[PDB]
């Protein structure tokens, strides 16, 4: 379980809507948020698989 998967899911300056996959290491999901387009750091996936390998 790498350090980033304890990372709050960041939006980003940017303003677009995209859907992107964070580690959520409280509930011990992998769930959905918006992303901004831009700035992205390393608790953002683009698919759920990706992911639960990662920080599941």
């Amino acid at each position: 379980r790498p350090d980033f998967c304890l990372e709050p899911p960041y939006t980003g300056p940017c303003k677009a809507r995209i859907i992107r996959y964070f580690a959520n290491a409280k509930a011990g999901l992998c769930q959905t948020f918006v992303y901004g387009g831009c700035r992205a750091k390393r608790n953002n996936f683009k698919s759920a698989e990706d992911c639960m390998r990662t920080c599941g």
